[PDB]
């Protein structure tokens, strides 16, 4: 079992480099329009504003590249934290692909590009408190996050800032942050972060499917006892909504969703003894439901 | 700190789907030729004799699909476990490659395919008994392993099957198995396996240049003294020359390797006791120095 990454490709060849004055970052090229992270336009960094710093730019003050290409900017808006850059040139490398605001606990690829290149691939997971524990570089801004669903990539994050915690935090790519975050460098601090539960129950599923019922028992729990302990590990609380998401994994393995969380009880209790469950000594949380049956 | 895969737009182009009567696997599609698994052409498995069963084909028995055209095949020929299609048609996306062979504790991205389309993509390490720990489907023989330098890919691995354990073996892209491993249907086992001492080292040093230090204590050993250490938790011996080679390492964060290896010695019977290193509770074994450093 491997945390996999979706294939990079389609959202390699959307890859430019974007500079303003002092400032280089990246930029996703889809059909004419390049989006960045607003904050390129900084110089400035506690209190921007950027409808002031905006108007005062020309299309000349943002040189965007592809590769060996300049293109050429013929125009900029600037939508939520995000800005737009019109540009000559329709991407001809653009996939079939859509903008998706995803929620807590849902995962994603991320490219990980440095002046317009991209440098790596990893998957990971909005966090309940809204960040992201990603891997991010001194020039990783307007990195993509991303699924691939038949041909058709979904974008859903874009990266802007890190946290004093070493998290990572963005928008989607409308330019609407998650979680409690805006675009200035002053104190803000992410919420204590939780244990995404239903992950890890999809993830005790997959253990099962797979090789091993060790931690398995005879017990069973109603909802409410057993989010009475959970939230006690400072595990999200389980809603039916993630029992009902559960139905066909537990239809697959025959083992009731309330029983799987009567097992997960006890392996928080126990832990896990010098056993591993699919490679892993801690209970992973960055599988969802859907990950799982993929 | 993420595990990483290469960027795997250059790869995906080169992946095809091919059948042969009833096997459907994937081909890589270089120049030319597609390079497939010769076990393709069996039905037989438990002991076949490949050139008899290949002078009884034609090139009329290969289906090459490259998506949606189907590619002619005018020639066939086997190197060592691999099969060589020739098609009439060079892939217009051949990138810059070259085939190497890897050693064990060397690191590697998968590509794994599924009826010639690309699906995921993942970081795997070759082990010192030659198997692959991966996450393969039933289709997924002729997925692909890789590194890319500037520009070049350099192909290393390409899956031909599962061991009883779970784990897998393949061969290099001239068709040599990695590993005491033969393509028929008999018990083979994979040899006990050892972990990957620099490797270790490296993701250490991958949490001192990073943050943590309480691993760190004021000690040193000796390569033998260490050496003695390795051999009860079935660790790779250290040689003079992975020490040279973590060198780069060590210079940089003022860490003498001896002295990350008596961090090592202790951490080898104490454990963590509920700490984490970069951010995982137990001694990871499958990123290079190279890895860390790049
Ligand atoms: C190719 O697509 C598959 C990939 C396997 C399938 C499941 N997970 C994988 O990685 N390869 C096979 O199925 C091989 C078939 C060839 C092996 C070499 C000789 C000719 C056929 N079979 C196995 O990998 C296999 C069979 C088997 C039976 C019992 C225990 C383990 C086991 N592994
Ligand atoms: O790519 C550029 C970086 C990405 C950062 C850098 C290191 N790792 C990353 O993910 N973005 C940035 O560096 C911007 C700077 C700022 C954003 C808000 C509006 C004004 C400009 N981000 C920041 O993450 C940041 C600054 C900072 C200062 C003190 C403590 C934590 C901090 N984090």
């Amino acid at each position: 079992f491997r945390k996999m990454a979706f294939p990079s490709g389609k959202v390699e060849g959307c890859m430019v480099q974007v500079t303003c004055g002092t400032t280089t970052l990246n930029g996703l090229w889809l059909d004419d329009v390049v989006y960045c992270p607003r904050h390129v336009i900084c110089t400035d960094m506690l209190n921007p504003n950027y409808e002031d710093l905006l108007i005062r730019k020309s299309n000349h003050n943002f040189l965007v590249q592809a590769g060996n290409v300049q293109l050429r900017v013929i125009g900029h808006s600037m939508q939520n934290c995000v800005l737009k850059l019109k540009v000559d040139t329709a991407n001809p490398k653009t996939p079939k692909y859509k903008f998706v605001r995803i929620q807590p606990g849902q995962t994603f690829s991320v490219l990980a590009c440095y002046n317009g290149s991209p440098s790596g691939v990893y998957q990971c997971a909005m966090r309940p408190n809204f960040t992201i524990k990603g891997s991010f570089l001194a020039g990783s801004c307007g990195s993509v996050g991303f699924n691939i669903d038949y041909d058709c990539v979904s974008f859903c994050y874009m990266h802007h800032m890190e946290l004093p915690t070493g998290v990572h935090a963005g928008t989607d790519l409308e330019g609407n942050f998650y979680g409690p975050f805006v675009d200035r460098q002053t104190a803000q601090a992410a919420g204590t972060d939780t244990t995404i539960t239903v992950n890890v129950l999809a993830w005790l599923y997959a253990a099962v499917i797979n090789g091993d019922r060790w931690f398995l028992n005879r017990f069973t729990t109603t909802l409410n006892d057993f989010n009475l302990v959970a939230m006690k590990y400072n595990y999200e609380p389980l809603t039916q909504d993630h029992v009902d998401i559960l139905g066909p994994l537990s239809a697959q393995t025959g083992i009731a969703v309330l029983d799987m969380c009567a097992s997960l009880k006890e392996l928080l209790q126990n832990g896990m003894n010098g056993r591993t469950i699919l490679g892993s000594a801690l209970l992973e949380d960055e599988f969802t439901p859907f990950d799982v049956v993929r």
